[PDB]
């Protein structure tokens, strides 16, 4: 399909882009630190997912050239997110987020990425280094409405639960693919050393999600049908902005009183440590001709 916005880091992409908050991401949603604090670009250190590499001709030496470089998002104790100016510090979440935009603007990017059939790419990779911890839940990518519900979630780790259960959740260490209702749609491990690659195409017209995944080289695949996902808002109020990165959640804290404790923006357990996630291959195009599958391929869908 046409690229319709396109977070494929460049390789000449640097830190200092991500502190003026120019495109083609707003950087805003993170603690108090400059964006590049929080999101750094790993450059050679990494190789980024392979499905959206170039090919040399002849075929050796190299056979492959990056054309982006790979995202490392971090969260740590100063992750906490202010709304506004002068919001509440969002002190139960720990949350360090992209969000796509273009002329400098989410808004004018709503209606684009918001109509017809879209589908939105995303891969992630296991941050060995710091290491995620599967007790919280992690939604790592969405697209929100503005009353903040996500039309879907890309989520790993326990889904937070008052009062807690048992921890870690069965398949904790699964990505699981959310519709609006938090239903699983597919899941997977979260195996190391691996590029998770997805795409999910939201028609905005039927209200519905299909999820295509694959691993490392690999062309994308469906992994569900055409699923209805009705529980979003018709019009306007069920559109909204894409964001990839790690917003955890808190577990319970049982010394807070009953009342707050399914409060997750303000209340609950966050230890001070540091964790991160990778991510490469992040862009949202159009369904003309078909979905890129990675590899140079389009594959039509119905
Ligand atoms: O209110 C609890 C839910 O918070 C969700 O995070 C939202 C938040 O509510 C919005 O005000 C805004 O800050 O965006 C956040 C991320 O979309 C969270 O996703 C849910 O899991 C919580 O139940």
């Amino acid at each position: 399909g046409k690229v319709l916005w396109d977070g494929r880091a460049p390789r000449n992409y640097t830190s200092f882009h991500l502190d003026a908050s120019v495109d083609p991401y707003l950087t805003v949603v993170k603690g108090p630190r400059a964006a590049s604090i929080y999101t750094r670009l790993l450059g050679r250190e990494v190789t980024p997912t392979p499905l959206w590499n170039d090919r040399l001709f002849p075929e050796v030496p190299y056979p492959a050239v990056s054309t982006e470089q790979a995202l490392l998002v971090l969260i740590g104790n100063s992750s906490v997110f202010t709304p506004g100016s002068s919001g509440r510090p969002q002190t139960g979440f720990r949350r360090t987020e992209l969000i796509a935009q273009v002329n400098g603007s989410n808004i004018d990017l709503i209606p684009i990425i918001g109509k017809g059939r879209v589908a939105f790419h995303f891969s992630v990779l296991m941050d060995e280094w710091h290491k995620l911890d599967m007790i919280h839940e992690h939604q790592l990518v969405f697209v929100a409405p503005s009353d903040g519900s996500h039309v879907f979630t890309l989520q790993v780790g326990s889904p937070f639960t008052n009062p807690t259960g048992p921890l870690p959740a069965p398949r904790a260490d699964w990505l699981k693919i959310l519709n609006h209702n938090l239903d699983v749609l597919f899941e997977t491990e979260f195996t190391d050393e691996t590029w998770h690659n997805f795409a999910v195409i939201v028609d905005w017209e039927k209200r519905t999600l299909q999820v295509w995944y694959s691993q490392n080289e690999n062309n994308l695949v469906w992994v569900t049908p055409v699923l209805p996902n009705e529980t979003v808002k018709r019009g306007t109020a069920g559109r909204g902005d894409f964001h990839f990165g790690i917003l955890k959640l808190p577990l319970v804290n049982v010394a807070d009183p009953p009342e707050v404790r399914d409060d997750v923006v303000h209340y609950g357990i966050q230890p001070p440590t540091t964790h991160g996630i990778m991510y490469s291959g992040v862009f949202i195009e159009d369904l003309e001709d078909g979905l890129s599958v990675g590899n140079k391929f389009i594959q039509e869908v119905a």
